């Protein structure tokens, strides 16, 4: 008596689908069932070299770019140089020593580096080659350029701003929220911040100078409690004056896939908040997120920030979209994501969608705005929670400095400062309900001036000088094309042909039924194929190269390519070309079912998750998913690999016979 | 990716507990709970030396014994040479290519190799302790696969012996082993969910044809050669099977590796029997079904079953209160136990309790094919009575059972394949060979404790004991073994209830709060042994860690086991625990489950399963009894109280939103 054959069996079976060479010979011979794909176009020398000839004139243009010079950045307050931390945290420096320090100053060094190749010689395997090359030769995925840099910093910190009028009142109307489902910001704070959610990896900022999970200790045993002393007896200045680190923000560059030919006026700018801060804003911000409507819920919420596309989402817009009334009678429907928006209204009863771009809205965004939404925020959780009101609304402030005067590093140890509070700090925690409350604002009065009759604000031309001159924003031109929407499209039809939150809406059939589903020009999914967000990685082995492909091509399926004929052909002939033990082997991502989509709208929490790590995505099933309550098996790649890596099949044997 | 900054301390406390390093540094100045310890009595380097001397001394010994000449296995049945098993499963053949292969026919080598142990253990025990009784206990025995001589010899006297038939009914089995019908595992069930529920260990040899780990061969023997095997008992066919594929019913006889004494090594070293992987595992079906159903001794006063019985939570004082309904002998019935081959025995003289505790001499030798056939006839009786639509399956496999514990043929070296010259003789090693022995030993000592009722008081003395059992039951009682013994009925505090063992243990009384507590016990120079003689021998690539970590897990499992209870072996294993380096105590382990390996004694509990609480505490006397107490639940305590914050590098402050500002 050690275990039982069962438990011994299960053993078994964990450790051979980590047995590559096992699982090779094991598998050999099975039953595949393959995706539908698209037909070879030529070799694998040829797939391989005409990806190299694009890498290699890639390279070559963001090397140019690079090289081009930037202007200064005497458009930024400066404030002089920073000491490095010397708090210690038992045995060492929160502020790593060695590191991050020029003569005992806080220091920084951006990183444009000239450095995809495997998806891009997939998709000259399979695809039209004048098209791919074609495509792949636009965007990029680059750490950008310093011109670009500096000239979209400049952009987001000098402009004008309109400061909004805005109150409590109002923003309850646009921005409704479930009181009972804000987190108890009355508990004790330890556990609060122990709650919030965030990126391992991601920089943990000054002055720890590691990741999160690097610095999570440091943060929560030695910075927070001294954060929280501090805060509490009303004496954050001396902190501040004696420790700035612990207050100092990095502005950063974000790779990013970005067009080539732009590559020089554009690269977007961020910062990257202290680890302390932002955890102990995130528990007023994630509660907050998690307790708001969206417009699909609850018809007067402009809101649609927690928006998704499964489980009849896609569905809900196109009913939501619907209730639009005639402009100048009744109420149009607004939708605002971020700085993304989805308009309907009807002229002649006619239902019309439009979708116009923001230019850089960060720099738009007020600081009326961000004082009355970081207000609105705390508001809520002390009207729901009151005995904790003082120590939030100190909070509160901490927030609203971040998105607005946070000093920062850039390149080297000269610290800045935005000239103006106006102007929102991209990265700050909530960065994404400043942009979706100053669009909403903006939206709202455009919608109340319909109704007072200003019937040409429906045109562009009055509409740019509108938002420009009323709320300080820029609508890029031509981006202000109201279409006629296809109301009740057919099997295969779209909605329009614009784009929300990235996709398309189509309805495709199921059955005699039809689903609305996120969908994608042939193209658009193949910028996103061949430019993944990864670099080159020597540590990479061919093998998960080789299972990096397998699940992002899963990825886009789910995300809507399966709805398109050459992008499911596509990704297809990447799945049946995935040697059956990278199909079947254990996989980290996902929590073993393999790595999500990258797509962040599939749901509301944002975590997707494969049934199985060895299935593959039917039309069937990624229609499944969209449809509500009407569920599917995800199909397996190899239907009998569990008994055949077990090998192992049960057979019934009857102990009751007679003999 | 995204991740509470709770779940990412969880995963960051997992990785922390992998990086030996890190843990070294958080711990260096935490503040360590000590166990009692004995004080150092030399240094490092005279502790090794003294050890290599003992280790070198040993591996002497051994090697002379080894090269002693053995007797010849004529006393056995030849059955010429088998050909290797053909049977292919998929892309392997089930036997595999270029072994137990001798020009097409099945072979095997008995391995009798020189090394010893390992002297970590003793290496310690000269650090703690008193070097003369260290060397001289240390001399006495050796952890080894033994010797050709005392192998053929112990092989020839257990394949030999005149037994005598017993007089058995499942009438009188039902009398001595009680049992639970509700229990039985429902053996009308689908084969395949009943073998898949036996319990074995992974890494014992699967046997002929599979020449593997149980483990490795379990997938060969479940989708290949069960259900081949099922189909020839279902047609009746299994003479086609055993003609045409005669290694699927072959057993290799092998030398057990084991503590043996050095002085005997020549004499003595332990056969037993490797049967084939679905014949073991089909047949523990039932065997396993029924040790789960028996009643023990302290649960039904007429059973002779100790097999089952367990130490931990009040079965110490379970023994104690059972004995003592002993009776008058030659008046009222005494109280015998049977587990095995060992036996406890109690009576009355004049009022006062006796406690026996012989010896048997090589019992299987002694086991007749009558009381095996009626043993196996008893536990498919059982099932077949309570499940009775698969009376003749289960009929079919007892009749295998009786083959395989009384006449499988076998291989010993070579290619010779032979049989036992007689059905009577347990072949040691079958599953069932503890209930087959302990069936055996019950009805010697029914007869037995029948003739002091009849008037025969002179069976109390070893004398006519020991020409009793020889004459009436062919079982040899050890001289010098037969020594009634006055039992202390209500020891006090730190007293035995007699010097004798039972399962290899004394049973002592010690206090807990102000109550006695009945616990295992033994002397120091017999945890000693055990500590000195590990069951391993020397393997490369055992770093360090893994050997601190080992005698770290054996001194917890000794505690637990009852050396917490004698002052000097406490000592000595709290000398160990307390020198065992913090990362070495805190890291992360397998064994058990992350709990630290179990002891290594088989009756802690019944279902045989122990698992340590944590496996970076130690065992306080304080949590050692309250494992026997009969409720009284104490937790274990922790070697480093704060090892979880400091290892974290976070301590949870209470940080109040409520404040007013
Ligand atoms: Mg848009
Ligand atoms: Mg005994």
């Amino acid at each position: 008596t050690r275990l039982s054959l069962e438990a011994m069996l299960a053993e078994r079976a964990m450790v051979a689908r980590q047995d590559l060479a096992g699982l090779k010979r094991k598998l050999a011979g099975a039953d595949r069932v393959l995706a539908p794909q698209s037909p070879e176009q030529c070799g694998r020398e040829s797939a391989q070299a005409q990806a190299r000839s694009v890498t290699s004139e890639l390279k070559s243009a963001v090397k140019e770019a690079q090289g081009l010079e930037h202007q200064t950045l005497d458009f930024l307050e400066q404030l002089g140089e920073y000491p490095v931390c010397g708090i210690l945290h038992g045995d060492h420096p929160v502020h790593p020593s060695g590191t991050h320090n020029n003569n005992g100053k806080v220091s920084v060094k951006r990183q444009f580096a000239a450095g995809t190749s495997d998806a891009l010689t997939c998709a000259f395997r399979f695809e039209d080659s004048d098209l791919v090359r074609e495509t792949a030769l636009k965007t990029t995925y680059t750490d950008g350029t310093w011109a670009g840099f500096v000239q979209r910093l400049k952009m987001q910190t000098t402009r004008k701003c309109v400061q909004e009028k805005v109150s409590r009142k109002l923003l309850k109307q646009l921005f409704p929220y479930d009181p009972q489902k804000l987190v108890d910001v009355s508990g004790e704070l330890s556990e609060l911040v122990l709650g919030i959610k965030t990126n391992a990896i991601a920089s943990a900022g000054p002055p720890y100078w590691r990741t999160k999970r690097d610095a999570l200790p440091d943060m929560l045993d030695c910075v927070l409690p001294l954060l929280y002393d501090h805060i509490v007896r009303k004496d954050l200045t001396t902190l501040r004056n004696k420790h700035p680190e612990l207050f100092l923000a990095e502005c950063k560059n974000k790779t990013d896939r970005y067009e080539v030919e732009s590559l020089g006026e554009k690269t977007r700018p961020y910062f990257s908040h202290p680890f302390h801060l932002s955890a102990l804003v995130s528990v007023l911000s994630q509660s907050f997120s998690g307790a708001l409507k969206i417009m699909t819920e609850d018809s007067t919420s402009f809101n649609a920030y927690g928006f998704s596309w499964t489980n009849g989402g896609a569905e809900d817009l196109a009913i939501w979209a619907r209730q639009a009334g005639e402009a100048g009678k009744k109420p149009p429907r607004i939708a605002c994501y971020g700085d993304d928006t989805d308009i309907y209204y009807r002229k002649d009863g006619k239902l019309y969608r439009i979708c116009p771009d923001f230019k850089q809205m960060d720099g738009s965004v007020d600081a009326t705005t961000i004082e009355a939404v970081v207000d609105y925020v705390v508001d809520a959780h002390v009207k729901q929670y009151p005995t904790a009101r003082q120590f939030w609304e100190e909070v509160g402030k901490l927030w609203v400095e971040m998105a607005t005067q946070s000093p920062f590093l850039i390149d080297g140890t000269k610290v800045y400062r935005k000239m103006q509070k106006d102007g929102l700090m991209t990265g700050v925690v909530g960065t994404t309900l400043f942009d979706t409350v100053k669009s909403a604002l903006a939206y709202n009065d455009w919608a109340d001036q319909l109704m007072f009759g200003s019937l040409n604000l429906l045109e562009e031309k009055y509409a740019i000088e509108f938002f420009k001159n009323k709320h300080g924003l820029v609508i890029k031109e031509g981006t202000w094309k109201p279409a006629l929407v296809n109301e009740d499209p057919g099997f295969g039809e779209l909605w329009t042909e614009q784009k929300f939150l990235g996709l398309q809406l189509k309805v495709v059939r199921r059955e005699n039924e039809k689903v609305y589903v996120p969908n994608l020009p042939f193209e658009d999914w193949l910028t996103m194929w061949v430019t993944p967000r990864s670099k080159y990685r020597s540590k990479e082995t061919e093998t998960m190269r080789e299972r990096t492909l397998f699940d992002r091509a899963r990825g886009l399926l789910v995300t809507g390519a399966v709805f398109d004929e050459r992008a499911r052909g596509l990704m297809g002939a990447v799945i049946n070309s995935t040697a059956p033990e990278v199909v079947c082997m254990r996989v980290q991502e996902g929590g073993g079912r393999g790595a999500p989509p990258a797509y962040a709208f599939l749901t509301r929490d944002g975590v997707f998750e494969f049934p199985i790590s060895d299935g593959y995505p039917s039309y069937d099933w990624v229609v499944s998913l969209y449809s509500r309550d009407h569920p599917c098996d995800m199909p397996r790649v190899f239907p009998e690999a569990a008994t055949l890596i077990a090998s192992y099949r049960k057979q019934v044997m009857d102990t009751r016979v007679v003999i």
